[PDB]
């Protein structure tokens, strides 16, 4: 699909919130454990994401995620416009006993996902370089 398209969703595990961004064309994932499903957290995550990748458009499965003034401010400033979550919960479960904190097991799972086999990590850089 278009190389600027991302999907963002918030999942739940162990009483905490995981925000999951998927680069649609590639399957590459960037995830983070957040204190609460708040618009401040979504806005901050979108500023970080957009500084690292050319984010053009963002989709979500919960449109109310994007209603806060603060999320709209982040999209305004960065020039943003408007399944993989169970493959990620699968990998998290496999490595969970190897980390104390869930946040650590999440980043391990992102690592495993992105480098598994090309890999999602390799596809996203190919797709984006080719576009340039
Ligand atoms: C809380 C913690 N303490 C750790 C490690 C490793 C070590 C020696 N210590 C100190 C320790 C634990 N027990 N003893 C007998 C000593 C780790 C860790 C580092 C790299 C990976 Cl890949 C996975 C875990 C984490 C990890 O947290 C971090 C990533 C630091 C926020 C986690 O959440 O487990």
């Amino acid at each position: 699909c278009s190389p600027g398209i991302w999907q963002l969703d918030c999942t739940h595990l162990e009483g905490k919130v995981i925000l999951v961004a998927v680069h649609v064309a590639s399957g590459y994932i960037e995830a983070e454990v957040i204190p609460a499903e708040t618009g401040q957290e979504t806005a901050y995550f979108l500023l970080k994401l957009a500084g690292r990748w050319p984010v053009k458009t963002v989709h979500t499965d919960n449109g109310s995620n994007f209603t806060s003034t603060t999320v709209k401010a982040a999209c305004w400033w960065a020039g943003i416009k408007q399944s993989m979550n169970k493959e990620l919960k699968k990998i998290i479960g496999q490595v969970r006993d190897q980390a104390e904190h869930l946040k650590t097991a999440v980043q391990m799972a992102v690592f495993i996902h992105n480098h598994k086999r090309y890999s999602a990590g390799e596809r996203i850089v190919d797709i984006i370089a080719t576009d340039i």
